[PDB]
């Protein structure tokens, strides 16, 4: 589901620390872009990968299913999948 009213305002505060418009602070690369999703997210471009991989942590990232619910792990996956797919980033 989400909405984008909800999903932001967690990103603002909680992702954007490292992909502030669609960027990274640890991985220079690794944005929220289609190009990085791609490849980067294990599972591919898709939203059921960004849901399971939010929640699971992959790599250098915090793991978020203790932080961010099943209201907001859809919200900001949903937005962030908006802005990779679009180019609204
Ligand atoms: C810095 C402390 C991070 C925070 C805060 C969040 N993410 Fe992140 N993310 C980070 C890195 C370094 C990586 C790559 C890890 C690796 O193994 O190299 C990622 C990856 C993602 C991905 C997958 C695509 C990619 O860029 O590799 C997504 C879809 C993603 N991150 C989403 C995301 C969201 C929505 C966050 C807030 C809930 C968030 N990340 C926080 C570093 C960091």
């Amino acid at each position: 589901e989400a909405d984008l009213a909800l999903g932001k305002a967690v990103f603002d505060g909680n992702c954007a620390a490292c992909h502030a418009g669609g960027g990274n602070n640890v991985i220079p690369d690794h944005t929220l872009q289609k190009a990085a999703i791609e490849q980067f997210l294990d599972g591919g471009f898709n939203i059921e990968a960004i849901v399971y991989q939010i929640e699971n942590g992959k790599g250098a990232m915090p793991a978020w299913d203790g932080r961010l619910d099943e209201d907001e792990i859809a919200g900001v996956a949903a937005y962030v999948y908006d802005q990779a797919a679009g180019n609204k980033w």
